[PDB]
């Protein structure tokens, strides 16, 4: 089974100049969960955006060119990242928007932040039929001390 899990803010954006500007703790800390102890494939320009391996988690890399670290895969089509996974029940994928758009097709579940902040971008997470997916989950949240956004945690699946 794959999945995606990616934070929107409106309009779909994902990320500005490589970098995502906001800063929301809680929904890291939903990363971490939903990540750890699973295999996570990435574009390269994510992986340079993040900048160290994630820890606890089988680090994939796609890219078209030999990979530059060997603390995690290096992979060159989305067929090879699927492969290096092995027979894991869930293979989560992480972005970003080019990554994304590739696996979508092939996805059975969406863990989707909803963030209600407004972000110059240059990178959207890809256009989905709403027909296709069944919301199965959702938990919204205020802003507080901690978190400057309200947010909205929804993980949806292939109907
Ligand atoms: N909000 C979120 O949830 C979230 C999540 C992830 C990322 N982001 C943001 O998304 C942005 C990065 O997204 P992006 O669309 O520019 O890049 P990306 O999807 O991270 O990476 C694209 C690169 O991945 C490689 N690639 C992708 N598909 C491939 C394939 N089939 N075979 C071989 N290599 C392949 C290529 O590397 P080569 O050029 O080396 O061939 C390509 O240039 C950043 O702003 C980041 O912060 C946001
Ligand atoms: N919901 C969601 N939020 C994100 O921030 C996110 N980020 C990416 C890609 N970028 C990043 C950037 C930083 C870290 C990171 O530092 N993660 C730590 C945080 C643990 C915590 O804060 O509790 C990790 O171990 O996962 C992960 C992914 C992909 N999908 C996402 N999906
Ligand atoms: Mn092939
Ligand atoms: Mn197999
Ligand atoms: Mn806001």
């Amino acid at each position: 089974m794959i999945s995606l899990i990616a934070a929107l803010a409106v309009d779909r954006v994902i990320g500005m100049e490589n970098a995502m500007p906001w800063n929301l703790p809680a929904d890291l800390a939903w990363f971490k969960r939903n990540t750890l102890n699973k295999p996570v494939i990435m574009g390269r320009h994510t992986w340079e955006s993040i900048g160290r391996p994630l820890p606890g988690r089988k680090n994939i890399i796609l890219s078209s060119q030999p990979g530059t670290d060997d603390r995690v895969t290096w992979v060159k089509s989305v067929d090879e990242a699927i492969a290096a996974c092995g027979d894991v029940p869930e293979i989560m994928v992480i972005g970003g928007g080019r990554v994304y758009e590739q696996f979508l097709p092939k996805a059975q579940k969406l863990y989707l932040t909803h963030i209600d902040a407004e972000v110059e971008g240059d990178t959207h997470f890809p256009d989905y039929e709403p027909d296709d997916w069944e919301s199965v989950f959702s938990e919204f949240h205020d802003a507080d001390a901690q978190n400057s956004h309200s947010y909205c945690f929804e993980i949806l699946e292939r109907r």
